[PDB]
């Protein structure tokens, strides 16, 4: 049973959208994919020696299900997830909805809205018009929204990321004062992985926060 | 700052040791190395819908910290790491020790006596001459010993991976009572590691665990 | 001389523009070469059996010219042209401008505005929200907006290309009545390019022309 | 429909040649397609900067039909194109003929006599001899021989090069005076190919013209 | 008719053996071709200009059999020749036997008992645990003992390898006595191939001859 | 010492020679070395079960010699071995010489007069214009020549390979009569390279020997 012949490793897309539809979600979730990746060699490569691990997961804690969460995105057998584009709940017709998650009778599937394919920008725009990490919401790309559509299906997330701080102060004080709960929690990760991707690649060496913090190579070790 | 240069992903041997102990302790390291990429690979196809998993680390447990642990041990930065063929400490002259941890006062090196250099055997001579997973020791060959020393160290172990239950029935019972402490079990990683190892190359679709149990292609799904 | 290896086939661009203009200007430039490339490789395949190249350029007109300009375009030596985006004319505050030729004191030189970076769109968005190649302007993406900016400077257009016809019908009837100019012609050449990128790539088969006319495999011999 | 998937770039040779016609002509055929890719990187890399662009086709001439008619011999469709070793039309018997054209009856067809298998040298001699590039014949070798007879061919031809000017003071007064016939006439252009050859590969930076000019490194600026 | 096409250059094994004994006898094989590989190179790199030919061969002999034998070795067509497990002729009760060879009636066949598991080495073990070439048996590892099983065999001994002297001394004397005979002589080529590999890969510049000999860089001039 | 980093496996040429005759020694060199590793390949594939291994060498002799002495030809160090254009000792002067060995003084110098490059051919043209192996002469084209040329220095042909039959006839009779002389018989190896040559590549199935003989797929077994 050679089970390497029967892996597949990107999210599939139903019939339902067309052409116009499938170009755009496909860049999107590749993007959420590069993401992902490029966390998750920033971890293996520093562990707890990197500032931005130390402000969002804890002073002294341990690197292995931070970079357990991005392999399972990066590479995992995405067979039995499904993306929709069609409104088969009857819920588009809310205000200021991009999408929701079918629930438990459908576990591993997602809708997409109409809204989603004239406001989410590209990774090549990041840090522009006025955009900071933590001054901003972090759906206004494909690659942070489609992120955390990700944690909710049940071959990703497997029921045990959730919710327990939302603002950027809150997950600030979730580092320092519940460092279990800290790798679990859907805005750590995102936050996390969205403010070490613009230090590397967008703006090498200053990055785009917005909070009032520079590092240097000094602080890296 | 161009990280991706500095990167060391071997684990660096001293200068201590000769030609003749340098061939073959790289030569173990590597094979170690492998034994942990399979597993990972395995894990990250599978999940809990393979029955080594389910029957090593629980019914329905979250695999996010196995992949994380292996992919530490497989790529990570081993620049503070050092193999030494000296008896700085004097511990080698006690009977049946193979090598031992320098200790806290230096928590990231360990000495290999001359013992490793006459019993410890090569992957491709597994399951052969009666030997079986569940019945014979886990140090017998230079993987299995070279994983269980992987642990101690600060890089690598990071100070959560103990030692919990060290018999098989023991393993086997800690899987099904205490699901969260096996997954920082010392014995079940390398128990699962071995297993699935000699599942899928050596003897693909049989193995050699020598318990009494077969599985077959139903049991995946 | 060995003049293989001071080569160089990427557009410039100057030291005046940060991290983030930069990031967005490359990918356009580069852009615009993927769709020049396409468009040489389809005159190459087919020539005048193809019906677009029938209905841009004539009945039957020789390729010889079209497949210059394109490689012109994708592969010459472009050593002393520059892109800067700094405003040494006094020129932004003329309304809906988006960037200007530098003239023919400095004819090797262009100037991009600040307006470009918040409209522009790029080639995974087209033929969506209602762009039609037909009866939309053709400044709208990156690649078209670039690619009438290339035959300006001296290097590129060689002081031969220039504006013959403007609108679609112009366009049209310039093909059948004055074959010897519409090679020559501004937008003959990007009409082309984008009608024959969203027949090939966008939506196989289809396109997004909007004027009422449909191809099939049985027009292309 | 996928055209890039049968797309044929090579001559096809019938099936009246024998195995050794057939081991000449192909390699013969194949030095054409060498001596053009060549002479259109040339082009492509200077323009009128070399001066042996300004000799044979103006001083201040723009390069696109040069490059296209150069690019369409090296990639083109040529499934419609057949070279034939047999005398259908009785004409392998005037002296000094070692092969014609088809006429327009059968435009895309040529014959080839047995004087060419006796006759034709290779371009690892050229320049030997006594050979000259001005002084000599232009059909002494495969690649010019070959190179005169795809003009007359509808595929690659297209009916517009002719034949303006046959010797070389012609083609040099030509140059000078009537830019406009001198990038469609079928002499110059093999004339710069041959030059622009001996002067790059055969003898690096002295070339073998003949006719009492050195170029230097001074004279490509 | 192409040959190129079923050349097979690998040793076949039987299906007599499971998987366990496969696994084993298969590295065996590749290593014996590789020390053959290694033999060929220096042999064509030096010539009678190293001290190792001319110890083992004589001081002014000609290096054509040598190398060709070793070729034979490496590739040729080895598809009449069968690697067996079972004992079909009742041999392997005699004591210290590890196989024989099935005589005249099969002149392409060999059979391999149950001492050659339990007994037989690696090449990463070469030099150690006090081995020496001059002083212990060729036999004790895989490549050394299927090197010598090979000379048996129709199509790679061809009938001219036989054995003229058996230790070292008469190994020694042969070389500058009968420079015609040690050119076929199994120990001789064995005792050749495994000091040019002890002194180029194990223990760069110094080997594991052990006999009071070492030769510099001096020596190979 | 890294001796893989010193090797050089190609002929060399002085600097006597103008930027014209190296052009073609090179090439010959080249078709040399070319054809020698086609024997080899050949003689490696069958052994003495080709029919013409039978016929030059004999019924039932091994292939060692002959395969060294192909392989020595086409890998070893080439360091010592020179070719010359200028004529040292005044022996151009005959007629009909196209080159000479300088003799014991020199053992590895080759000089090459003016004929060899107005009446030597290409392997291209093989069995054309009446040429057939078994009743020309073995020195018409570049690749028998210098094959030729090469067992004459010290450092390939190592003072074993000799004239002892010439003629077409006497080869024919060595082969049956003295199988051990005929291995190292100059006439014999070329005939035989050729000869194997022409039936693989040139006319693939039926060669050009012209001696009245042809071979089928069933005389190779």
């Amino acid at each position: 049973y050679d089970w390497r012949a029967d892996w597949v490793k990107g999210f599939p897309i139903d019939s339902s959208c067309n052409a116009t539809q499938y170009n755009q979600l496909s860049t999107g979730l590749q993007e959420a994919q590069l993401l992902a990746e490029h966390a998750r060699d920033h971890t293996l490569r520093f562990g707890s020696k990197s500032p931005f691990f130390r402000k969002y997961f804890g002073n002294e804690t341990a690197s292995a299900e931070v970079v357990g969460h991005f392999d399972n995105v990066v590479g995992a057998d995405k067979s039995s997830i499904l993306f929709l584009c069609d409104d088969l709940d009857d819920k588009c017709k809310n205000d200021g909805w991009a999408g929701y998650w079918r629930g438990s009778n459908h576990s591993d599937q997602t809708i997409i809205c109409d809204l989603s394919f004239v406001t989410r920008r590209y990774l090549t725009q990041l840090c522009s018009s006025g955009y900071t990490v933590s001054k901003s919401k972090t759906n206004i790309f494909w690659a942070g929204d489609l992120l955390h559509r990700f944690w909710h299906l049940k071959s990703i997330g497997q029921l045990v990321i959730e919710h327990y701080a939302d603002t950027y102060e809150e997950v600030l004080e979730l580092a320092q004062e519940n460092s279990t709960y800290a790798v679990r929690n859907s805005n750590s990760l995102i936050y996390y992985a969205l403010d070490v991707y613009a230090y590397d690649v967008t703006i090498p060496g200053e990055g785009c926060n917005g909070d009032g913090t520079s590092y240097k190579k000094s602080d890296f070790s």
